[PDB]
């Protein structure tokens, strides 16, 4: 397949909404991603957000192109596949590796809420790594304003991946958005560090949730992962979405700040 001047070569991976392509210019030999789109209100809301990114760790817009029902949004290429593919099933990865990413999440997070933008699917498939193994969150589809005019808005969507919701988002009308986000970064963490997901799903019928609640740390993913950074996750993974810890108060966390090999 082609768009213009853009060979499609390969799948990068597919979402709910379309197919994610290595896009190799033929003449420049340049290589992009391009995103996919069949058929409405949510591309053009999409690209808007999109528009606005001009971040470090945030995947770099580029440009769209419509061809009749069929439209291409051409994204930047991270080379260095993403964070799921680094992540060892049961072992996660090592500690100095994942602290890199986690400052290079928040530092993404503090971004996207800077501009009054919402992920909603932090996860390690939606964060992605260039050729220098920096961090990218990508994938916009489930993104939305939360702030505008400075004027906060609470979200009443379910939107996600269960296993790295926060629980208020099952069990209330209305939510803020920038805890929700917090409690993914969270789970991202638990991740790079176990290799394991803690739960699948922050519900008290769940037993490894209350498990969590009831600080049986003796128990996985908990056990495998270091008194310091398991006091962050003590207080990233808290239930109440007010009592949670805020990014200003997560970059003062003393794993945040310890020196790594
Ligand atoms: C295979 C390999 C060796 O790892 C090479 N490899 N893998 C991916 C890429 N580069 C890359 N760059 C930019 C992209 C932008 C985007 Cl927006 C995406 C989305 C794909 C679909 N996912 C959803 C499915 O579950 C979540 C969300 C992200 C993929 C990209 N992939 C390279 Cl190079």
């Amino acid at each position: 397949p082609f768009v213009e001047d853009w060979d499609l070569v390969q799948t990068l991976g597919e979402g709910a909404y379309g197919e994610v392509q290595l896009a190799v210019n033929r003449v420049t030999e340049e290589a992009v991603a391009v995103k996919i789109v069949d058929m409405p209100e949510n591309i053009k809301k999409e690209i808007c957000i999109l528009k606005m990114l001009n971040h470090e760790n945030v995947i770099k817009f580029y440009g769209h192109r419509r061809e009749g029902n069929i439209q291409y949004l051409f994204m930047e290429l991270a080379s260095g596949g993403s964070l799921f593919d680094r992540i060892e099933p049961d072992i996660g990865m090592p500690e100095p590796d994942a602290q890199r990413f986690f400052h290079q999440l928040m530092a993404g997070v503090v971004y996207l809420h800077g501009i009054g933008i919402t992920h909603r699917d932090i996860k390690p498939h939606n964060l992605l790594l260039d050729e220098r193994d920096n961090l990218k969150i990508a994938d916009y589809s489930l993104a939305t304003v939360f702030r505008y005019n400075n004027r906060e808005r609470l979200l009443n969507k379910m939107c996600g991946t269960l296993p790295y919701v926060a629980p208020e988002l099952l069990k209330r009308r209305e939510f803020h958005a920038e805890p929700v986000d917090v409690w993914s970064c969270g789970i991202v963490l638990t991740a790079m560090l176990a290799g394991e997901l803690p739960w699948d799903q922050p519900s008290d019928s769940c037993q490894e949730y209350s498990d969590w609640k009831e600080k049986k740390t003796y128990l996985n993913p908990w056990k495998k992962i270091d008194s310091a950074p398991l006091a962050l996750l003590h207080k990233i993974l808290v239930e109440n979405p007010s009592a949670r810890i805020t990014i200003p108060d997560i970059k003062k966390d003393r794993w945040y700040n310890k020196p790594l090999k």
